[PDB]
């Protein structure tokens, strides 16, 4: 991987291995947002964080996931190359933005885009603040100062409010628990294994006869090593749509909610 | 990656991945798995293929019947690897495939694994031993003279491992599957059983002691819809038997041994 010639962005291309597909012979979601990350934090690198800048490390702050929003066109097939851009973005106070393109590095054509918000969080106190102005002027010396947009249009799926799925919900599965496989080098829940426990709820039937188009997530409280989630979906709806909650197996408590978009085959 | 000079080995470069990598920001034994599967796969499609033209005719497919893993040093995240793999007809019995697993700057040896695979029909699971059609179909492709990742005589790759005796010192009990442990053919990756066996190691082994090496047998697969209990006995460096068995009715799907040393 490389940032491009003005250093306002980053390129990766990945061949999509043996055991990061599907039924279909084509990379999953999780695979995608796995790419996802692991482009993000070669950016990061790449730029001099390690994404922590000197200002945030100094007063304990830490960049925390608000809302993933990923659309695929195409899913890429095992042994395929895709190409994978990546750039930031400062929302004035309210926290930063990650974008994503990808595409099929032999066609050049665009096969998925994605989208991302982050918020600004002290990492003793789970206390979620605006961004200061010496964190901004860090942050905007590596972004693009004119806006860039994944997802441009004006009322586009991305920015869109999710409600609460109301008990009861039509599908669920119950007691989903992480592995050490599913924390990070920080021990924390990866944000991936998140949309892994969404997708759960969906029956089997909906992932064998339909491709998933989007799906956009809302992260509210994180889930512990040591907690035990349930992931809840109700159909809204030739599209199939759905509502998705996932709440702690115990007390109820919301972690995430979420909608998906499926195409039949 | 591509064959070697001879066509009778495989090898592939990989960079470490920022996902794949644990508190000591290096790989996990599962990542070190995952590679291991993926340069076969490849040394597999490379050739032809990890079934034949027999065995397709015959309904017939490969299972793993032991893994065998012994890391030196995990690779750092950003580190290039270089895995070498090649197979072996084991007679009758089945086939073995082996990995050297290399550091990409230095050249030097970082990991070795060994695994056994049998022959089964894939409707009715009844194990086979591999015919002759089969065995010269896949002899093309493998060194003629013995090539052994554990050449040693009486080494930890051809351990018999003992039945875990109830009661289990630890264990994590309600394992359960989710899609991103299957694979493309909906069956549960090799690589859960090896993540599931090392879930019933208390935290603080893990945040001390480093794994050396992991032996581990597949007597039968775990369904999708299947739960499973993941049983730890400390038998000592620090030693461990382990023992995955159904949450139901206790039928076993795997045993093994792990070895740590302190950091
Ligand atoms: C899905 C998905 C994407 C990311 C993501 O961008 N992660 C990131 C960006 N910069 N750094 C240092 C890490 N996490 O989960
Ligand atoms: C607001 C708000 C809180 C959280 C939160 O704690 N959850 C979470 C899960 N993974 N990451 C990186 C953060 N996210 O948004
Ligand atoms: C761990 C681990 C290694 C393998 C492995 O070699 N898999 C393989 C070999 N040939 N083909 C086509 C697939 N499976 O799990
Ligand atoms: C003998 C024998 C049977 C099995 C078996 O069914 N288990 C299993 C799990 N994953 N694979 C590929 C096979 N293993 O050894």
């Amino acid at each position: 991987g490389s940032l491009t010639e003005d250093g306002l962005s980053y390129k990766e291309k990945f061949v999509v291995r043996s055991y990061e597909v599907g039924s279909n012979k084509t990379a999953t979601v999780e695979t995608i947002a796995n790419l996802l990350q692991e482009v993000g934090c070669n950016h990061a690198q790449s730029v001099g964080f390690s994404a922590t800048t000197t200002t945030m490390r100094k007063l304990h702050l830490i960049w925390v996931t608000a809302r993933m929003h990923i659309e695929i066109y195409k899913y890429p097939a095992w042994g395929d190359v895709v190409e994978i851009e990546t750039w930031c973005q400062s929302e004035g106070r309210i926290g930063t933005r990650r974008d994503w393109i990808l595409k099929d590095s032999v066609t050049g054509e665009v096969t998925g885009r994605a989208t991302s918000k982050w918020v600004m969080m002290n990492q003793d106190t789970r206390r979620l603040q605006k961004v200061s102005d010496d964190v901004r002027d860090e942050y905007l010396v590596f972004c693009p100062q004119e806006p860039r947009l994944a997802f441009p249009e004006e009322n586009n799926r991305s920015l869109k409010k999710i409600p609460k799925l109301e008990d009861p919900a039509q599908y669920s599965m119950i007691g989903l628990k992480p592995r050490r496989a599913d924390l990070d080098m920080n021990q924390h829940v990866n944000n991936v294994t998140y949309i892994g426990w969404v997708l759960e709820s969906i029956p089997q039937e909906i992932v064998d006869t339909h491709e998933l188009q989007v799906i956009t997530l809302d992260y509210r409280r994180e889930c512990q090593q040591d907690d035990v989630v349930d992931s809840l979906t109700t159909t809204t709806s030739n599209d199939s749509q759905f509502l998705h909650l996932l709440r702690l197996s115990g007390d109820g408590q919301e972690i995430n909610r979420g909608t998906t978009l499926w195409r039949k085959k």
